[PDB]
């Protein structure tokens, strides 16, 4: 057999290792050995590996990181193999995800999936508080008021759960709020972005969200929602299958509330891309593996609750009512997602945003000072 290696953050029950097990069973002359990364290690360490000669054949890389590797020659140019493919077609892909694998008019990967975040809510806790579970919050004011009503320390419940962690989690969580109020990562210190960061301060200052929001991932925050310890959760479709298993209450999911009535919806484009490292000894076999993964995209939602990065295969209902309502919401919010980048310096941009979030939420800097400092850094690095 040709033996390939593949690195991803996907947990044992998420797509990558399960796709690998199905692929290996084909006995097609190719085998894949999986290594699970940690979220926080996929990047500067996979760059270390590439630079030393320790890189795998294949990686699933977060979409905003793709340009760093592609621009540096770390990823294989798959343009010709895509053109020849009878399985992968570039016109199948949503334009944002496709753009994220491109550099200088060449393809340097194939999108794996796509997502964005939305607002989960526990309808039983809404009802118990005298709230209308059929009318979840539409604006930031309504969201904050609901979160106040739902915050009940005597019952071990926070009104809301989210993530402000000092890594890509916090940036991905924050950008939607800043964008809805008219800012972007290229202009992150507008009065609207300040208002977004003030609103986060309110959530923490009034103890409507756990203080662990500052250090806790989206996944670990949503676990608290699933357990009934937070009445609402801002997170992605990657939560659905676990929530179905673990949440023992009635729940819904809706679009992210907007800053003023009928202000624009907005969020950030999530999820990963497949890429082949440039010095692979097995480019054809690695690409065959990615063709196989792409061939399974049609089953991704039903089997894993994640969303393909493709317009050719709109996701059908599963038949589970909760899951199908979540699908409708995520499909609708995704229509408002904006890309982080393209930028080969995304991590530096993101770090500037992370530091502003931490500076303001900790009370060390005002929101305005914090975001002014981020914007100055971004102006330099995004040049
Ligand atoms: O933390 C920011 C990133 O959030 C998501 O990444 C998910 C991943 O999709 C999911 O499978 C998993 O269980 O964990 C992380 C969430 O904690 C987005 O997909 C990324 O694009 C974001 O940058």
């Amino acid at each position: 057999d040709v033996t390939l290696t593949l690195w991803s953050l996907d947990r044992d029950i998420q797509p990558a290792p399960n796709l690998i097990k199905e692929f290996n069973a084909l006995n097609n002359g190719i085998k894949i050995e999986y290594r699970q990364l940690q979220f926080d290690d996929v990047v500067s360490e996979s760059m270390r590996a590439y630079s030393t000669g320790n890189a795998p054949d294949i990686i699933a890389i977060d979409n905003p990181n793709h340009a760093m590797f592609a621009s540096r020659g770390a990823f294989l140019d798959v343009t010709d193999m895509i053109a020849k493919s009878d399985v992968i077609k570039t016109e199948n892909y949503f334009p944002g995800p496709l753009k994220s694998v491109t550099w200088d008019g060449k393809y340097f990967g194939v999108p794996k999936a796509t997502n964005t975040i939305a607002l989960y809510y526990n309808k039983d806790l809404f009802k118990a508080a005298g709230l209308d579970a059929a009318k979840p919050p539409q604006t930031w004011d309504e969201l904050v008021d609901a979160a106040r009503k739902l915050t009940n320390p005597a019952k071990n419940v926070y009104g809301i759960s989210f993530s402000a962690k000092a890594n890509e989690e916090g940036t991905f969580q924050f950008l939607p709020w800043a964008q809805m109020a008219g800012a972007t990562y290229k202009n992150i210190n507008t009065d609207g972005a300040v208002k977004a960061l003030e609103t986060w301060k309110t959530l923490l200052d009034e103890k409507l969200a756990s203080p662990d929001t500052l250090t806790r991932s989206q996944w670990d925050s949503t676990a608290t929602f699933n357990a009934g310890n937070a009445a609402m959760a801002i997170s992605g479709p990657w939560e659905i299958d676990r929530m179905l298993k673990d949440a023992k209450f009635d729940w819904g999911v809706t679009l992210l509330p907007v800053p003023t009535p009928d202000a624009p919806r907005s969020s950030a484009m999530g999820d990963y891309n497949w890429a082949i490292f440039s010095k692979t000894k097995h480019p054809a076999e690695a690409f065959k593996a990615i063709e196989f993964f792409a061939s399974k995209d049609k089953d991704m939602f039903k089997n894993f609750g994640q969303l393909p990065a493709r317009s050719d295969i709109p996701v059908p209902p599963t038949g589970n009512a909760l899951k199908d309502e979540a699908l409708k919401t995520f499909v609708e919010q995704l229509k408002y997602a904006q890309p982080r980048g393209p930028s080969p310096e995304w991590p530096k941009i993101s770090k500037a945003i992370q530091d502003a979030i931490q500076g303001a939420l900790s009370g060390q800097m005002t929101p305005k000072a914090a975001l002014d400092q981020a914007a100055e850094k971004i102006k330099l690095v995004d040049g």
